[PDB]
């Protein structure tokens, strides 16, 4: 029912996440753990020794147990399904390598065969003009959405790179845009913000857990995805986010028993940028970062190490996500009082691609104004 890597990539996801939550409990988080695990296993190619050993291990798997060709497999099958797709997912990894490389042929095409990806030389010498043209290929491939990526580079920088992922989904079963309405939103347990909050009554695969104490809320997307969100009790964020599991999760999205509920959403549009370089290098991920890296597989001659790392996720949270007209549908509703449920407090997701299992985003709102 998944892909032999989706254990993994939860891990890594968990791993992330935690990392981030424990610094600060006031930021929105928000990543796809799919994304910068297949950019780093992408790079990972190109690697040998123990440098290539660190990135493998540092997104979650364990090489004594998990053949290298499962894992590249894998990404590949992984990849396959997000370019195939009413999904409308869009994400990228672009390799930006000094000109003056002598680069190994083999690396760029694993690069393509693999990973679908991109490699670009550059001319490291003009560092402004760069970092113009890695920035121009993320606003190219966002239409727009991603500007100004990359704000500075090394001035001995020689290979850049840079990942992203933007997404805004249509719900199976949409929201009405009349019903959206300001409402208030309780940062903390005496203040709250206004948002636009959107609401309808339906069926809904929604469930309270009293083993991470919150609400869990599935709701699927057109085209292969699913958002699970999770609404902690009073108190219990950090119950929650430490509570959660790969099997706690697959175990929700077994279920499929639907209740009647009045459920707010927020509408939200949020983003997360992170150093690679210094998130990954808390995770175990260093060696390729620093003057000994073994990238050998990228180029022979000369030394190499990656100078810039960076990702940033978007994610769009409204009531349709399209103009076109939804399929009609109609659902069965009792007479009988629903449960109210409010997503008007801090509150943690995931997005789950339905082929694999996979997570492709995993997040945090604590304010959707920041």
């Amino acid at each position: 029912t998944f892909n032999k890597i989706t254990p993994n990539l939860a891990e890594f996801a968990f791993s992330l996440y935690r990392q981030l939550a424990h610094q600060s409990n006031s930021t929105n988080i928000l990543f796809s753990p799919v994304s910068i695990a297949a950019a780093f296993a992408m790079l990972s190619l190109g690697a040998k020794g123990d440098t290539h050993d660190e990135i493998l291990e540092g997104l979650n798997f364990n090489l004594t147990e998990i053949p290298e060709a499962q894992i590249h497999e894998g990404f590949q099958e992984l990849l396959r399904t997000l370019n195939q797709s009413q999904l409308q997912l869009t994400t990228g990894n672009g390799l930006f390598l000094s000109e003056g490389l002598k680069l190994v042929d083999k690396f760029l095409e694993d690069v393509k065969k693999l990973y679908h990806s991109e490699a670009f030389t550059v001319n490291f010498g003009d560092t402004e003009e760069a970092k113009k043209q890695i920035n121009d290929y993320v606003e190219k491939g966002t239409q727009g959405k991603i500007v100004d990526l990359v704000k500075e580079l090394d001035r001995d920088t020689v290979f850049a790179l840079v990942n992203y992922i933007f997404f805004k989904g249509k719900w199976e079963r949409p929201f009405e845009v009349k019903d959206t309405e300001e409402e208030d939103f309780h940062v903390d347990q005496v203040t709250t913000v206004k948002v636009p909050m959107m609401k309808r009554l339906g069926m809904f695969n929604i469930q309270h857990s009293k083993k991470l104490s919150s609400w869990v809320l599935l709701m699927k997307y057109l085209g292969n995805a699913t958002a699970i969100f999770f609404l902690p009790d009073e108190g219990k964020l950090q119950h929650l986010e430490n509570e959660l599991t790969h099997d706690i999760i697959t175990k929700f999205l077994e279920n499929e028993d639907r209740r009647s509920a009045s459920l707010h959403l927020p509408k939200l549009s949020i983003t997360g940028t992170y150093d690679l370089k210094s998130v990954l290098g808390q995770l175990g991920i260093t060696k390729v970062f620093s003057n000994g890296a073994d990238l050998s597989g990228v180029t022979e001659e000369a030394p190499l190490k990656l100078s810039k790392a960076v990702h940033k996720a978007v994610l769009t949270i409204d009531e349709k996500g399209t103009e076109a007209a939804g399929a009609m549908f109609l659902e069965a509703i009792p007479m009988s009082i629903p449960p109210e449920v409010k997503f008007n407090k801090p509150f943690v997701f995931l997005i789950i691609e339905q082929n694999t299992k996979a997570p492709l985003f995993m997040g945090r709102v604590v304010n959707p104004t920041q």
